[PDB]
């Protein structure tokens, strides 16, 4: 059962270093991917509706490489490891094979 | 129109260094992925029916990182950038987004 959550403007959705198991697809609003060094916000990217972030938690098994803050109220679809497996297994044969070898290459 | 090609036993399908625009799915036979150093064949992998290789040509169009020889008569399905785009565009939303970030990261 796919799930969604609301997060309010200016909330940090997650931070550089956090453990994470899931990715997020933006259904509403916008987020800023940023790092921080020195006590200084260094922005990388702004993402809006239809876009995914947090994806490396679904692939590898490390921590968040960047922090993400909501620039406005957001509604996020939670993508889990289980859902990925399920969707990939129902997908087109060629798309399957491609995802599977691309996923392997990205792992390392 | 999807296309296939027959490659005879011992034909080099492509080589380390070649420009390439497509990937292949093996419908028949087997192929050896190899490198060569000092005129010495160093085998990596044997691939057979149902498997894909050459996939990086669909990602970045830099040259082949390994050579591939048919060990026996093969039939390969040609996978083009256009076909991938078409299938990706009909696919599940989550599968779409995922493909798209794999392509982004592996360039």
């Amino acid at each position: 059962a796919a799930q969604s959550v609301d997060i309010h403007k200016d909330q940090i959705i997650f931070s550089e270093g956090d453990a994470g198991d899931c990715a997020y697809i933006i259904e509403k609003g916008r987020v800023l991917i940023y790092l921080t060094k020195d006590k200084e916000e260094i922005p990388l990217t702004i993402l809006g509706e239809g876009e995914i972030f947090g994806e490396m938690a679904l692939i590898d098994n490390q921590n968040r490489s960047a922090s993400v803050r909501a620039l406005e109220d957001v509604r996020l679809a939670i993508v889990t490891k289980q859902q990925v497996l399920e969707r990939v297994s129902t997908a087109d044969k060629v798309v399957q094979l491609l995802m599977r070898v691309l996923l392997k290459r990205l792992r390392r």
